[PDB]
Order: structure tokens, then sequence, then C-alpha cells
């Protein structure tokens, strides 16, 4: 099992943002550095076969000396060169994107003083999946907000030529006031035992992957939109597992490619469900954009 970073920066031209550089190639911005001797370890929020991320309190973080709670990504001791570097490619990728309200942002790092620790935001209500599974009183709108919020952050990663490649409710946290925030929680989850990741010789959340990625290992922002739809499903199905009952295998594959789509969820308005269908279009060029999806969920100003 190889660590491997999910998030990636690609080269897009005609897009409304040009990629002049590939961060992971060199950058190291020492302006994210923070004194590990001012970080207090809380409990372990989660962990997997490569590392863990634990709660902690940072004294004097930022230009405003705040003393807020944080989540420290970190690797295990068993770690080796490769792993150690993958972690850094994710920091740089983080330091490049910048900070958006609907993304688990970067707050600091400790590249010097020993092991490298990535200090990210800390969201108090946990991940979106588990949240829906415990609140089955959510309002039809509560759901409609997470969709636009998630859609917003994904609009952002898109406006930087950054692909996710793993968009799923399990990768959406819920911070203060229940605001969403996409991210990658690879460290904190144990992929070796999560049946949502099928083996590839790597581990890929197939039921979420676009057909173009399952068949031709092609990852575009449009691949992301498809998975995003798979996410709207999880939201309105209040946490069901994609393709309920269906097993990921040879038959499954022929189904998705042949245009099969998941039936409408019980709580999804017809329009919203119509977003899933578009996102699931078989041809990438016909799927919407996270911005159109963003604007459309907006048009629902009907309230
Ligand atoms: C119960 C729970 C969890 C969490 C948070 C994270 C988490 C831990 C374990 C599984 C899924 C997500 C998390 C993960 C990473 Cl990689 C960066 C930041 C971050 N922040 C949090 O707040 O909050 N509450």
């Amino acid at each position: 099992p190889k660590y491997q970073v999910r998030w990636k920066i690609i080269e897009s031209y005609e897009g409304n943002s040009y990629t002049f550089i590939d961060p992971t190639q060199l950058p190291y911005n020492e302006k994210w550095e923070f004194p590990r001797n001012n970080l207090q370890f809380g409990k372990t929020l989660g962990a997997g076969a490569f590392g863990k991320v634990v709660e902690a309190t940072a004294f004097g973080l930022g230009k405003e000396d705040a003393v807020l709670k944080v989540a420290v990504k970190m690797l295990k001791s068993t770690a080796h060169a490769d792993e150690k570097e993958a972690l850094m490619s994710e920091l740089k990728i983080m330091s490049h994107l910048g900070q958006h309200e609907n993304i688990v942002n970067l707050l600091g790092a400790c590249t010097h003083g020993g092991p490298v620790l990535v200090i990210t935001e800390y969201c108090c209500y946990g991940d979106l999946l588990n949240f829906l599974r415990r609140k089955r009183q959510l309002s039809s709108r509560d759901l409609l907000h997470f969709s636009s919020q998630v859609a917003q952050g994904m609009a952002f990663l898109a406006s930087k030529n950054c692909i996710h490649r793993d968009v799923a409710a399990r990768n959406v946290l819920l911070t203060n006031g229940h605001v969403a925030k996409i991210g990658d929680f690879g460290l904190a989850r144990d992929i070796m035992n999560d049946s949502n990741y099928i083996v590839k010789g790597a581990r890929l959340p197939v039921k979420w992957m676009a057909p173009e990625s399952i068949f031709d290992c092609v990852y575009t922002v449009q691949s992301d939109v498809w998975s995003y739809g798979i996410l709207l499903w999880e939201i309105f199905s209040l946490g069901l597992n994609p393709y309920p009952g269906i097993l990921v295998n040879s038959k499954f594959y022929k189904l998705v490619k042949d245009g099969y789509q998941m039936a409408q969820p019980a709580f999804a308005p017809k329009n919203i469900y119509s977003i899933m269908q578009a996102c699931w279009a078989l041809e990438p060029t016909h799927r919407p954009t996270f911005q159109q999806i963003c604007s459309f969920l907006q048009e629902q100003a009907q309230e």
C-alpha cells in the first residue's frame, strides 16, 4: 500500500485560471512554520495505515494570537522517505491553493524540530456522512446548504486547476454553525479495511469514481463533478451507501458504463435530483461545472 496524495494540480489553459507552476515540484514556503512547542496534543481524531491526525490546541496561531483547537496531520515512525515526501507534496499543494471557507484549510506546519506536522483546521461536528446517519431534526434546507457549500469549495479547487479525485460525504467535515468543508481525510481513515476502496493491485473509491476514471485512469475536474453527484445522493439518501445492495464487480462496471444511474433518493427534490443526473452524464463535456451547479443551487432562491 502506497500513501499517494489524492489532490493534484493539473495544467489547464482555456480555463479561467492558468497554471504557471506546479507547487509540488519545488516550493517550501517557510511562512507556515509554527513552534511545535506551542501545540498541545489532544486525543487522536483518527488514524490509518500511514499515520494519524490528532486534536490539539495552538497557542498564538496567525497574526491575531488566537488559541484555537486544531487538527494535526502527522505520520507514524514506521514512515520512510517516500511517505515523508508525499506528506510535503500535500502541504505545498495546500500552501498554493490558498484559503477558502468551504475547504479544510492549512494553518501551519512544523518542518523543523523533528517530525513534520501539518496543522489544519478543526471542525467540531465531524464528517457529513456520520452526521446524516445520526440525524435521520434535519430540514430539507439543511441538506440543500451542504450541497451548495460543498459545491462552492469544489468550485474553488476547480478555480486553481486542482482535482480532488475522492469526493464523498466521508471527506466533508462540518465546522461551526454546521458549515461544510471538503478535504481529504486519507490519513485519518484506515483504507486497508474500508470496503468502499477496492483494490487495484491501490485503493480507489470506485462507486464514486467517474466511468472515465475507472476504465481509462483519467482524472479531470469533470471526473470530480460526477463523484460530486454521488455525494448529493448520499446527502439526500441521508447517508445510504451508493448503489445499495449492488456489489462492486464485473457486473457493476458494465452497469455504470451502460448509463445506469441510482434511483432518486427519498428526500431529493426533483430539480436537485436533476443535478445528479447531469453530474452523472456519460460524457465529461456534458456534465456541468461546479460553478454552474453552484449558481443553480442558488437559483433555488425560491425560499
Ligand atoms: C470526529 C471528528 C473528526 C474531525 C476532523 C478530522 C477527521 C478525523 C478522522 C476522520 C475524519 C476526519 C480531520 C482530518 C484531517 Cl486529515 C484534517 C483535519 C481534520 N479536522 C477535524 O476536525 O473532527 N471531529
